[PDB]
């Protein structure tokens, strides 16, 4: 039992990893494990349940118009309309037409009634992509724009709100070098959509503010899991491996170095092993500088290549730095070598990609026909696996 659903699990640490002098930010919490059965591998992901901002369930209640003293089953024990708007309705997510179609039924407008059968309609389905879905208007702001959607309690939770997802996080431990608590580094999501709305990510501005049982016992907590992931380290230490993940993509790798770190001391000799990371600045952005310094001191990392987004006058990204040891990168290729990409999956993850197509003909000396199907056989052998977002 204990791996599907969730097991109740206190925040022991939670720190800020980026200096004051940065303007974002990034949250390393670990979470207790002791004491539960939860057990992960390097390279696995933790599934987190958190809970709305108040400010968003407050917004909730007044335009449902539901008293939140009121105890109802979702589909044992009961729960009231405010805790069941906080862990299990997805408020700030845009509805799906189904949504609409609900909310239409219970607009007692009729214009309100029309335009939002209509949004959900086929003739609709171009307005619908640009006012909701391409604006990033939650289900909050949708039931503003028609205030006579008054749909009843069963029914909200049943097809107007979908259930709040848990969010899934890439472990940056190792369980060799803490098998009692589960790392996470978790960036800080703050944006404003197209509409004009200011969107506080919802898992990780939680995160963000956890309390800690290191500097209180009413220590925060979260429901929490792990999934299993083929995001994994060569059986083989000394297979050479290759790891492409800047900013936030740190994470996995993070637990790759504690792996065979942990390995090394009663181990073989690793091999090797190159990590190339990239952030905004040295002085702001730079995620465990001094702990990756260790493990390049202590040899669990060969080599440490670093792009500064915007530090530089240059404005060097990752895989312009790959460019650049092109050379190398092919010939560990050649040698066996595993290749990791982790982070962002629209920008980062596409531009890696792309560089390693143009870069493997450099000494592939391969047309694009050739040398896209030779990085797709990585692919299948198992040789090239991306953890992106
Ligand atoms: C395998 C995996 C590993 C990951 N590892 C990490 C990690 O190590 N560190 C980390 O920080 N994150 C990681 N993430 C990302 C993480 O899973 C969450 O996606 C992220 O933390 C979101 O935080 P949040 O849940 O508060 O954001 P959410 O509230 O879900 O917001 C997410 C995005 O939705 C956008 N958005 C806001 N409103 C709307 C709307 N109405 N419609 C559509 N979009 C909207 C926001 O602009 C934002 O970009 C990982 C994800 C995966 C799948
Ligand atoms: N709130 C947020 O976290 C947020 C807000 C808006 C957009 N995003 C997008 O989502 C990503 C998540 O950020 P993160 O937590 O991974 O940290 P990040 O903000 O991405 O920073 C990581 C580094 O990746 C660089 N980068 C940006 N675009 C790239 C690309 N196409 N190819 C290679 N490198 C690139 C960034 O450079 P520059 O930043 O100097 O361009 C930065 O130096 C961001 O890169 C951004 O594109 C995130």
């Amino acid at each position: 039992h204990d791996a599907q659903h969730p097991c109740q699990a206190n925040v022991a640490v939670r720190r800020e990893l980026h200096t004051p002098a940065s303007d974002r930010s990034c949250t390393h919490l670990e979470f207790d494990i002791a004491g539960t059965g939860l057990t992960y591998e390097t390279g696995d992901h933790v599934g987190v349940y958190t809970e709305n901002c108040p400010e968003v369930v407050e917004e909730a209640e007044r335009l449902l118009g539901y008293s939140p003293d009121t105890f109802f089953t979702i589909h044992p024990s009961p729960i009231t309309v405010r805790n069941a708007l906080a862990r299990y309705a997805d408020l700030l997510n845009s509805p799906k037409k189904t949504s609409l179609v609900a909310l239409a039924t219970y607009a007692s407008d009729p214009a309100e009634a029309d335009r939002l059968r209509f949004l959900a309609s086929a003739a609709g389905k171009d307005e619908y992509a640009q006012w909701v879905v391409a604006s990033q208007r939650s289900l909050l702001e949708v039931m503003a724009e028609f205030p006579s959607a008054k749909p009843p309690l069963g029914v909200f939770f049943a097809a107007v709100a979908p259930r709040l997802q848990p969010r899934y996080y890439s472990i940056s431990s190792s369980p060799s070098m803490a098998a009692t608590r589960i790392h996470v580094t978790c960036a800080l999501v703050h944006e404003t959509t197209p509409a004009g709305r200011v969107h506080k990510g919802v898992c990780s501005t939680w995160i963000k503010n956890a309390v800690p049982s290191e500097e209180s016992k009413d220590c925060s907590w979260a429901p929490i899991f792990v999934r299993q992931s083929n995001f994994k380290l060569p059986a083989d230490p000394s297979v050479p491996i290759i790891m492409i993940g800047p900013g936030t993509g740190l994470a996995p790798f993070r637990g790759f170095l504690q792996e065979r770190l942990a390995q090394k001391e009663s181990g073989a000799e690793l091999g090797p092993s190159v990590f190339f990371f990239g952030c905004r600045n040295s002085k702001m952005d730079f995620i465990y500088e001094d702990e990756l310094n260790n493990f390049l001191e202590q040899g669990a990392l060969s080599e440490l290549v670093l792009a500064f987004s915007r530090q530089g006058p240059t404005k060097e990204y990752v895989q312009h730095k790959m460019a650049q040891k092109a050379s190398e990168i092919w010939d560990m290729i050649s040698q066996g070598a595993y290749i990791y990409v982790c982070g962002d999956a629209k920008g980062m993850a596409r531009d890696v990609h792309r560089v390693l197509h143009t870069i493997v003909q450099e000494q592939g000396s391969l047309d694009s026909s050739k040398a896209e199907s030779f990085v797709k056989n990585l692919q299948m052998e198992g040789r090239y696996l991306r953890d992106v977002w």
